[PDB]
């Protein structure tokens, strides 16, 4: 309950924003790797959608951080 913590809420949203994309890219990396298989040929499509969905975390989280400032 202060201003300092507030900034922490922002620095957090910004951290999970850029970090999030990385967490989604990391998972997407391994996800797409499994698709590399023959029986997992269709998995590629699943990895492609999972990647984009992960990109939706950039703006999503970005909104969170912004919301924090507003005071949540």
């Amino acid at each position: 309950m202060s201003l300092g913590v507030l900034a922490a809420a922002i620095a957090v949203g910004l951290g999970a924003l850029g970090a999030g994309i990385g967490n989604g890219l990391i998972v997407s990396r391994t996800i797409e790797g499994i698709a590399r298989q023959p029986e997992l040929r269709p998995v590629l499509q699943t990895t492609m959608f999972i990647g984009v969905a992960l990109v939706e975390a950039l703006p999503i989280i970005g909104v969170v951080f912004s919301f924090i400032y507003l005071g949540r």
